[PDB]
């Protein structure tokens, strides 16, 4: 009825029976599993999810069924009969977002869960105060390098209005510049968000690594285009440890992973802005942001300046430079004193995470795929575990480009 | 628009809809609740009939004869001969078209731009162990072919109503023998611990090395099974070397050219071959990666990293990815020094992604298990870790089944 689970390095079996609480289908049937494609209220269906929602934080805070939380579960149903809707206290907010985060199928560092620093920006009403808000966010996060968890959450959706939304998908990327000769330089993955800026009146520059503006959007206006304070924006120069001449490729990458454009879900209420921020694995850049051919794609470059013999497949050139990168990523952060975290470490780290889960909740929510990291995969323990895959609320969501 | 599945390639930006996954007629593990893809493991007169009149259809149509009388005189012998025993048999190159399709079939295969060239040996008049043995060391030979290898099937008797099965015990017809020592620890290939043992208790008498062959078990129907050893001439198996770190040699590893499956059934139209080992060539991973640094296998990775000098005390220094970039390429240049068929991950892929464009033009779609797709090192380094797919079960199929013991 509920599914066996076994670890195939060390013979060990588990049975995840957390499963039954996910109230969302995904995209598999029994006639044929989808889960490697990337992507994809009335009174009654809010206040049920609502509901769960305060049932799941007084369970949390170990007062189920006390006065405050009968007092607490009245004052939705009042306030969603009323109103068609409600609002979050605080510290369900606080407790949702980490959920929200604990829940996620696709994230390694869900060890670190607990630790979410939380700003409340519900009291925003301008594009204006949503960038003194994004860029305290990102002054805390960094911390001189010291990274901390962060997420900002920004007023929720409305029945009668348009959403708070962060047009680009990061809080901090590099502009990708589509040239006469249909090649990009930068980043080719943000084409479309440096156009966007550039059709609201950015001024570009034409280098490989421009940090791009935010283009912020209160309701039911015109996006706003804010640049971000140089000061604020931490880079690390990619060197090598023994090889000289990578230094000279003046490849450069930002510290801090913020995600801006995923819609925070808590009891049944939608928060279309709401970034957050943790800190790199090595191989997001090292691997997927450097070696990914439709990114900057510099493996064969590296391999040529490493002279090997990068006429046949054979000779493994491509595994050979992809290591000293992911190594020139890894070192560079060490040398700047800036938080990242190896594939090694980061799953060996994932793996005691299943293990806490499973003695808390039961079983934990993972997308293999995700997982199991670009290079090495069988090198690291996650790819020997079997997972089960499933939608559990609190959520992070897709939501439509609102362009 | 389309109420099928669509697929994209996240490289290229390509999509595609898969209509092929509507001919699936068996269920997988997933639900819409929770996906369970990850998982290695998740007759009746009635059931065989229908399933054989699909293979019929399925048989006609790849000759372009659906419709006709010989494709309607076909279904006609195939429900007399249920009607009257409760199986049917499958002419010869009836055979032939499934024992393929089963290949072109199976989601976890990488190999299958191959699919249309495989040798199908008909072994059903086999009547003994001893035969079984004689027919796998002609398919070895042929299949080997002095390191030239061919893609090769042979195919024993079909499970009958209470008759017993023809099995093979062992699940590769070529294997190490994995020793449980003293100490707990395993000397040889520890994911052959099990069938090691069976050798010894009926009559095996063993080696003590870390890549002994092991013998055959042999199982004709409603009989104990019989022990034979392979002539070691047959045997094909590398040295390994490194191409520039000369004292690679010296740690003595080395691997058998064939890979040859002989534990799995093959389902054809409802009919159940119990006993039909097939063989292709290896992707350097398996042995380089899997075989050689998997924890639960051979776990020489902190090893060959101490001989290149590497800081194993840190993980940081991602001294498993160098040995393990070396081990593979050390599998690479040994089989190719030793002209033995090997295909290395990236060409592998490259060609995989081929099969797809072919598959998407000729039957809409193609059933794959990206987790196994995509190779266990350097994996978005492929093409295919950037290909959605769609996993689902086709017949002819091959299928796992239960140990014989
Ligand atoms: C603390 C350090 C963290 C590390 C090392 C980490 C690691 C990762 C990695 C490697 C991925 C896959 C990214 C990709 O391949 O594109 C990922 C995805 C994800 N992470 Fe984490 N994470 C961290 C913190 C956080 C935090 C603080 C949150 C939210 C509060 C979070 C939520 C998510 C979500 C929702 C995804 C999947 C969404 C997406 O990127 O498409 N993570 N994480
Ligand atoms: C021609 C060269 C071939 C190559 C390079 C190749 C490659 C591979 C690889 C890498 C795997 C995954 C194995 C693992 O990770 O343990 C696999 C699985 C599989 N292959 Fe192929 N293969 C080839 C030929 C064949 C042939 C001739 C057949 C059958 C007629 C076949 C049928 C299968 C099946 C049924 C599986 C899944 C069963 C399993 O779990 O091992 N392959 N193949
Ligand atoms: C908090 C945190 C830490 C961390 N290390 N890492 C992260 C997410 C990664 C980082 N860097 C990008 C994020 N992940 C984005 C994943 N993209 C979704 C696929 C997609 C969908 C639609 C369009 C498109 F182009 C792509 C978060
Ligand atoms: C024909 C051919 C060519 C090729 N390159 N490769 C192959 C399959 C590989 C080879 N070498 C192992 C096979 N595949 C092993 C299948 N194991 C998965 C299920 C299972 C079941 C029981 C125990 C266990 F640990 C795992 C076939
Ligand atoms: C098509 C395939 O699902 C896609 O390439 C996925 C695979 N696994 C991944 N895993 C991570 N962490 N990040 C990714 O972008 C992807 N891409
Ligand atoms: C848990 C996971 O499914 C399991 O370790 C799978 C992953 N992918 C694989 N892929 C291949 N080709 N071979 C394997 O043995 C595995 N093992
Ligand atoms: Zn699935």
């Amino acid at each position: 009825k509920f599914p066996r689970v076994k670890n195939w390095e060390l013979g060990s079996i588990t049975y995840d029976t957390l499963c039954a609480q996910s109230q969302q289908d995904g995209p598999c049937t029994p006639r044929r599993c989808l889960g490697s494609l990337v992507l994809p209220p009335p009174a009654e269906q809010l206040l049920s999810q609502a509901r769960d929602f305060i049932n799941q934080y007084y369970s949390s805070i170990k007062r189920s069924g006390s006065q405050a939380h009968e007092e607490r579960l009245q004052e939705v149903e009042a306030e969603v009969a009323s109103t068609g809707t409600y609002h979050l206290r605080e510290s369900e907010l606080v407790f949702g977002a980490k959920q929200a985060w604990r829940n996620a199928p696709r994230c390694v560092g869900r060890i670190q869960w607990g630790k979410l620093q939380v700003f409340d920006a519900r009291d925003c009403s301008s594009a204006q105060e949503m960038f003194t808000y994004i860029c305290n966010h990102i002054k805390y996060a960094t911390n001189r390098g010291n990274l901390r968890s962060a997420i900002t959450v920004f007023p929720q959706r409305a029945p009668g209005r348009g959403d708070f939304r962060i047009w680009n998908s990061q809080l901090v990327r590099y502009a990708g510049y589509r040239q006469q000769d249909g090649s990009v330089r930068g980043d080719p993955a943000n084409v479309e968000i440096t156009e966007l800026c550039i059709q609201h009146g950015w001024t570009p520059g034409n280098g490989r690594f421009d940090v791009l503006p935010l283009l912020l959007q209160a309701p039911d206006e015109a996006p706003e285009l804010f640049v971000l304070p140089p000061e604020l924006v931490l880079e690390v120069p990619l060197e090598h440890p023994t090889l000289e001449w990578f230094a000279a490729l003046g490849l450069r990458w930002y510290a801090l992973p913020a995600v801006s454009n995923m819609l925070l879900e808590i009891g049944g209420l939608e928060f279309s802005a709401a970034p957050f921020s943790g800190w790199y694995m090595s191989t997001e850049i090292g691997t997927r942001n450097l070696c990914d051919p439709h990114r900057y794609n510099i493996l064969e470059d590296v391999a040529v300046c490493m002279d090997l013999d990068t006429r046949t497949t054979s000779s493994l050139w491509k595994d050979k430079a992809a290591v000293e990168i992911n190594l020139a990523v890894l070192h560079s952060f060490q040398l700047a004193k800036v938080t990242i975290v190896d594939h090694h470490a980061a799953t060996v780290s994932f793996m005691k995470h299943l293990d806490n889960e499973q003695k808390a909740r039961g079983g934990c929510p993972a997308d293999w795929a995700w997982i199991v990291p670009p290079i090495s995969g069988s090198l690291t323990p996650v790819f020997h575990q079997e997972m089960v895959n499933y939608i559990l609320s609190p959520a992070f969501r897709y939501q439509p480009d609102p362009w």
